[PDB]
Parts: structure tokens; C-alpha cells; sequence
């Protein structure tokens, strides 16, 4: 009943056994529309990611809307929802929907609807054509109901930058920098009680769009995610280490903004400020200050308490921005191996940051995540 372009998947019919090639990356675009349009191969995956974190009280919300075959045994395509309250209570669900539909409508809005007709449940996202905002509607009775809204902050969009994350993954950032609001009713597992969640004030966040034809262990052994507003600064980092047995350099899709102006476009990871002066570069190193009072580690074999971030502008005269990243609160700990002293895992953090150029000590909070595969 309207002039739509549509990719309608069901978990029963859209998972292919043969290998499929995805449509190509659209430079300068949010790439919101799915790249595996008719069927998705067993190893491939697609991600629509949204988060926000309150500078005022450190409440935070994290949404992963995915297509991939791993949910097949679970009854559909997975959506992940994590929240942490100001008081560090947490809530989480993996939700599986048989139907996933992404469409572009007559006004240019791209809508994604993950639905489960027989439980009257759905989670949807909606991206404005100009990516000036995106909103989500949670409608899962007895589980989660409410909405989330992201508004793009003024300035450069960063969409005219390289989105490759190594040779097998594309990491696009449709909304790099946004203000965020979220209100949810969150139910207990038995659905007899519900708690209210309101994202705190002065919340920042954004939206990322990620996809690959290869499984996670085929593209990386470890990843670090970070998104934060630090006074005038805003930065988004994804850094991976190459898969086991490879010998590539680490990869990164890392960006630094100042007053909304994109000032460092780092596609390379280095260990030293002079290692690669022909390119904007990133130094990302773990820290271990287990004696500090305001720090946490993940719940697996990585005992790092934080990271040092340094953006190194290109050139002999290039600027340098350095930020300390301290893990302050645990949003989630989920395993990527069987239990044990050497177990690996995936941890989400409320991060606290401080830094800038020399002579600056701006502060903010951010969302962090680290995953180590085995």
C-alpha cells in the first residue's frame, strides 16, 4: 500500500547453506539497508547497534539488533538489550524473533521490525533519511516495553570516511555522536514484577552498523569497543586483533571529534607516536591498576582495569590527544568459553575518561566493551 523497498526475512526461509555475497559498502552512507538482501549465509551476520550513557548518573542502555543464523536453534533473529541503572542494578535479555523486516518508506525513513506474531511481541528501529535521529520501540509484553530516542549532535557526520575494519568486516557509524533518551518497563523472568528505567540526563550515545560474511572467530581474537563524549571531545573506537594464526596488524575504525569537528580519522593501530606519521593513528594499551579504589576488571582472564587511548594526527606537526579510560562499573559479563581460570569472555563497561591535548583534563563517561574469543 505504498512505494517501499523491502528486505523481509524469516528464520525458517532466509538462512542459506551455500555461500552468499553481500551487496557492496555504500561510501558516504549509513548503509542502513541490509547487505544480505534475500538470504544470509550460516557464518554471516548483520548488526544495528544503539547505546547511550548518562553523564549525570551513569545509567546506560545498549541495544544489539542482529541478523544471523546462531539464533536459529532459539526460534529467530536475536535482539540483545542491556541496561544498567544509576545505582548499578542491571537487566538483560536475549530476545528471538522469527521475522525481521527492514524497509525504506516513501519519506526515506528506514524501518527495521523484529516481530514474533504468536507472542504479540516486536522490537523496531527507525532511522530518519538524513540520520538526524533514530528511535526504537520496545513492545514485548511481560518482558520489555518502552522507547529510546537518539538525536544527532551538530557537526561532521564522519560518514565520508573509510569503514573497513580489516579485510572481512565493515564498521559504519550512522550516528557517531548523539544525545539519547530512553524509558522502559523491565520485567522479571517470571513476569510477576516490573521495574521502571529512565536513562539519566545529559546522555550521549550513537548508532553503529556492522556486518561481515565471516563468523566472529574468523575475523578476530579480541575486540574493544568505546564511545564517549569528553567535554568538547567525542570519540568512537572499535579495535580488533586478527584471528588466531593470522599475522595481520590489528585493525581499527576509530574517530575523534572536537566541538563536532572530525579531527582524527584513525584506520591504523600503532604502539608509538612516530610509528606511522603518514596516517592518523591510534594507540590503545591496556592498564592494570588493581590497587586503585574506583576500578573494576572483567570477570574472566583479562584483568585489565582500563585503557590508555591516544589519537596521533598525521604529520610531523600533528596534534596528539591522550585519554585515560578507567573501567568503573560492569554492565555485563558473558562467557566465550567453558568456566575456568583461563576462561575468556565478553564484558560491557561503564567507562570514566579524562584527557585531551597537553594541558587539558576534560572528563566524561562512556560505554566500553571487550570480548576475547577462544
Amino acid at each position: 500500500m505504498s512505494n517501499v523497498t523491502v528486505s523481509a526475512f524469516t528464520v525458517d526461509k532466509s538462512i542459506s547453506e551455500e555461500h552468499v555475497l553481500p551487496s557492496s559498502f555504500i561510501p558516504g552512507s549509513g548503509n542502513i539497508f541490509p547487505k544480505f538482501t534475500s538470504a544470509i549465509p550460516k557464518t554471516a551476520w548483520e548488526l544495528w547497534y544503539f547505546d547511550g550513557i548518562s553523564k549525570d548518573d551513569k545509567s546506560s542502555i545498549v541495544i544489539g539488533v542482529t541478523r544471523n543464523a546462531e539464533g536459529l536453534k532459539h526460534g529467530g533473529f536475536k535482539v540483545q538489550v542491556f541496561v544498567i541503572w544509576a545505582d548499578e542494578r542491571t537487566w538483560h535479555r536475549d530476545l528471538f524473533f522469527p521475522e525481521s523486516v527492514v524497509s525504506i518508506n516513501e519519506s526515506g525513513v528506514t524501518d527495521g521490525i523484529w516481530k514474533d506474531a504468536t507472542s504479540n511481541s516486536s522490537i523496531s528501529f527507525s532511522c530518519a533519511g538524513d540520520l538526524s535521529k533514530a528511535s526504537l520501540v520496545f513492545d514485548v509484553p511481560g518482558v520489555v516495553q518502552g522507547d529510546m530516542h537518539l538525536e544527532a549532535l551538530p557537526g561532521d557526520t564522519g560518514l565520508d570516511t573509510d569503514a573497513r575494519l580489516g579485510p572481512s568486516v565493515y564498521y559504519v557509524r550512522p550516528i557517531g555522536r548523539a544525545s539519547v533518551k530512553a524509558q522502559l518497563s523491565l520485567y522479571s523472568s517470571d513476569a510477576t514484577a516490573a521495574e521502571q528505567f529512565s536513562l539519566g540526563t545529559s546522555a550521549n550515545g550513537g548508532m553503529d552498523r556492522v556486518w561481515s560474511p565471516l563468523s566472529w572467530p574468523q575475523v578476530m581474537t579480541e575486540s574493544y569497543y568505546l564511545r564517549t563524549q569528553v567535554g568538547p571531545y567525542a570519540m568512537q573506537i572499535m579495535r580488533i586483533f586478527p584471528p588466531a594464526g593470522s599475522e595481520d596488524q590489528p585493525s581499527t575504525m576509530a574517530r575523534l571529534y572536537r566541538e563536532g569537528q572530525l579531527v582524527c580519522v584513525a584506520q591504523h593501530v600503532v604502539t608509538r607516536e612516530d610509528a606511522l606519521m603518514t596516517h592518523d593513528s591510534l594507540i590503545l594499551s591496556k592498564q592494570d591498576n588493581s590497587d586503585s579504589e574506583d576500578v573494576v576488571t572483567g570477570g574472566y582472564r583479562d584483568k585489565n582495569t582500563g585503557y590508555t587511548v591516544e589519537f596521533v594526527e598525521k604529520g610531523n606537526e600533528g596534534q596528539r590527544w591522550k585519554f585515560q579510560v578507567r573501567h568503573e562499573r560492569i554492565i555485563w559479563n558473558t562467557p566465550t568459553s567453558r568456566p575456568g581460570p583461563d576462561a575468556t569472555g565478553n564484558t560491557g563497561f561503564v567507562e570514566v575518561l579524562c584527557g585531551g591535548t597537553i594541558g587539558e583534563s576534560y572528563e566524561g563517561v562512556g560505554t566500553g566493551g571487550q570480548c576475547e574469543l577462544s
